[PDB]
């Protein structure tokens, strides 16, 4: 499915993003748009939450709101297990380990409706401190560079990822955010398992002036490495 899978990234693909959460319950919903060009590595996005007040800091949000956009060098075409599973796609789980605070749990469909690259998500947020770093807002509306470790999971037929976010707080100190990832492919079709190797994930967030809803602008540029 890999020769496909390559073919429907060759160009700008439209991207919709719908999450649905709870947190110690609080119940909100972000709605995403923009383009992904995975032949560059390039997401751009702009989230709103459609429900009031994001009640958890977006940046916590970002790992959460499509690695199918990542940019494999040709040489390793063989490890790119996200564009091999489409268009039927893949389901997306985490756990979302806060140090010293709550967790998220997350599965989220990701697959072509159309021509557009659809990542619905559902989140379910327990256990946060009501005046911890999260539920407090003191998180900067920043975010550090970071690699995303994948091995295959062969009994799975898909991927896991073990990685750890680091939130830059107000105070100067830094909120540790362990992610386990685990993908599993739709389709019955053969999707390509990698070799071990790492996504370089460089994040930027900004703000649109014109824009009165609590919102956020991304852009990303993903490439994979860690293979010679
Ligand atoms: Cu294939």
């Amino acid at each position: 499915g890999h020769k496909r899978g390559e073919q429907l990234f060759t160009g700008v693909v439209p991207i919709l993003v719908e999450l649905d959460g709870d947190v110690n319950g609080h119940r909100f919903s972000v709605r995403g748009e923009g383009e992904g060009d995975a032949t560059n590595g390039r997401l751009t996005l702009r989230f709103i939450c459609t429900t009031g007040r994001l009640p958890v800091p977006w940046p916590t949000l970002v790992t959460t709101l499509v690695q199918c956009f990542s940019r494999y060098p040709d040489h390793m075409r063989r490890h790119d297990f996200f564009k091999s599973a489409m268009p039927e796609g893949y389901v997306q789980e985490r756990t979302i380990s806060f140090r010293d605070d709550g967790t998220y749990r997350t599965r989220a469909v990701v697959r072509f409706e159309g021509n557009t690259l659809v990542n619905r998500i559902e989140l379910r947020g327990t256990n946060f401190r009501e005046d911890g770093n999260i539920l407090g807002h003191r998180l900067e509306y920043n975010y550090n560079s970071h690699n995303v470790y994948i091995t295959a999971d062969r009994q799975r037929n898909g991927i896991r990822a073990n990685f750890t976010i680091r939130h830059n707080v107000e105070d100067g100190s830094v909120q540790l955010a362990n992610h386990y990832q685990q993908n599993t492919p739709i389709g019955n079709g053969p999707v390509l398992l990698p070799d071990d190797h790492y996504l370089s994930t460089q994040t930027a967030l900004s703000r649109d002036p014109n824009e009165r809803r609590d919102h956020m602008v991304l852009l990303e540029f993903v490439t994979a490495a860690g293979i010679t």
